[PDB]
């Protein structure tokens, strides 16, 4: 039934160290030869509330990508390359049409992350869950070597903070972007926003670093990196930092996509509260030393990426970790 | 001279390889780590009469991606990693201007395939060059693993071929071009097409695949490769076919770029020749096993590539090795 539409996009997500998958409850996969002391690293996730914004829009399509990039995005920040995926999607009265947009964003983001989408399972439980809500979870695991782990001990005062663009909201903070839609009383669809709808800058599939994440590191000396999604800013620098140093973003090295000024306004967000709940146009941010920022820059913007110098790592026995100027 | 000028631009192509500094007389680079038994494997070429319409039009910031892309497109045909380049820049009187905007283009280039800019040379003839005219020269050196280099005898009957997108006419049969600008008395730069004026299809900078077939060799098993230059399908796809073997182009797997459309109708250009002097919407072309067809397109289609089953490959003893039906 389902398992016959989304044979196709499966298949072709398969790598050449892939054995089996699909057939039974174990999916085969041979470790990459590259690897002399291979470790795996490995994450789950979820989309979070940004499916109940899906259901909204009626559009799920571009959901699985934020699913694979919640994932994915958490392993390449030790070195870890992306080599295998797996989902589990739970609902109470399996919608074919909705489960197989989901499986073909998922498929999407696996072929981005150039890891393969080896298996699953559809969950049917009528009594948990009501109307044609779904929730599904995310497993990656990826390989990295021994020695070229990136653990952040490196990191130190003096260390330049660069940070990578975001494709918008990403897929955290969506519980106060509805409620922000609820009070202000906008339809997104309606509503227009850079010549293009309110709706397309918020369902805007999450942005995978992946592959030019996994480009820098090999050329150039990176002391750490941070995936920013729940708790923003505020969350997730501090645990990309040592002990006594602190993080020092300046606020007027970017200019905020228009959503988030959009959420700002309708919502009259404050200042603390934007940098907590969105990335505000923030998805990655990398600590590397002074002499390599150069490099960096230069690789990233010229390989479909937006970077730029957003602050620098400074000695400091401040309990307030990162402060945003 | 404009070595103050270039400094910034050169230094930050640099990989972890490239040992020493300023790259006067002699650069030094290292063989990438990865290699067990390393292959050298190396270009050169020139930009053509694209630099005349690059010269009417003023627009010489482009160009040098143009260079880099010829040269480091060859190169990943046999599976070579672009690992360094070096240009000869000619002209009569040194325009300080113009150069750098080259050799910002070239650098531009050279970071989207991966390789560091390690040399240089400009050589002022007083008697031979002509106004603000130039010339360039590319040089790279790539490498691969000897147990990986891809020749083309892997070539059989039955094999599948998968055409990447061009981002117009790139670098190539501009000699025809400035025929049919010259005849139609049109000029490029008043004449919109599609949104857009004709100079800006016409300098549209050359597409680097690099970064994608080297991930698409990891990944899939490539028979063959034919980068689209000069000659264009009939001088280069019988360049990587085996003996015995014919190419049929299907003509209706797609529509060639409005560019190629508004040359044909002005210069009254014949099927045949269309398809000698420009690439019409190919840049290049890929020969591997029909099992592998869906994992290339899915593969490359999800990352930058615009890309789609152009044809076969079929036993035959015929003399013509290409065949467009």
């Amino acid at each position: 039934a389902l398992v016959g539409r989304i044979k196709g996009v499966v298949k072709k997500t398969r790598r050449p160290e892939v054995m089996g998958g699909l057939g039974g409850f174990g999916a085969l996969c041979a470790l990459p030869q590259k690897y002399r002391e291979p470790v795996l690293v490995s994450g789950t996730d979820g989309v979070g509330t940004k499916l109940r914004l899906a259901m909204d829009l009626k559009r799920h399509d571009t959901i699985g990508i934020d699913l694979v990039a919640m994932c994915v995005n958490d392993l390449v920040v030790q070195g870890a390359e992306p080599l295998f995926f797996l989902d589990y999607y739970a609902t109470g009265k399996l919608d074919v049409d909705t489960a197989s947009a989901v499986i073909s964003g998922i498929a999407e983001g696996c072929l981005q992350s150039g890891c393969s989408l080896v298996g699953g399972e559809t969950a049917e439980m009528p009594g948990m869950y009501h109307g044609e809500d779904y929730d599904v979870a995310g497993f990656c695991v990826g390989v990295v070597e021994k020695s070229e782990i990136i653990d952040g001990s490196k990191v130190s005062d003096g260390d330049v903070l660069i940070a990578l663009g975001s494709s918008g909201p990403h897929s955290n903070g969506y519980s106060l972007v509805r409620k922000i839609l609820e009070v202000s009383g906008c339809d997104p669809q309606t509503t227009e926003l850079d010549g293009k709808p309110l709706a397309d800058h918020l369902l805007a599939p999450t942005r995978i670093y992946v592959k030019s994440v996994l480009e820098l590191i090999e050329k150039v000396d990176v002391h750490a990196i941070a995936h920013l999604t729940g708790g923003g800013f505020w969350e997730n620098i501090p645990r990309v930092l040592p002990d006594n140093t602190q993080a020092v973003i300046d606020e007027s090295s970017w200019q905020w996509p228009e959503v988030f000024n959009w959420l700002q306004t309708a919502g009259n967000v404050e200042h603390h509260e934007m940098y907590r709940t969105f990335n505000c146009g923030v998805g990655m941010i990398i600590a590397l030393p002074a002499p390599e920022v150069d490099k960096a820059l230069a690789l990233l913007n010229a390989n479909g990426e937006n970077a730029w110098k957003i602050g620098i790592i400074k000695a400091s026995d401040s309990e307030q970790r990162v402060v945003i100027e």
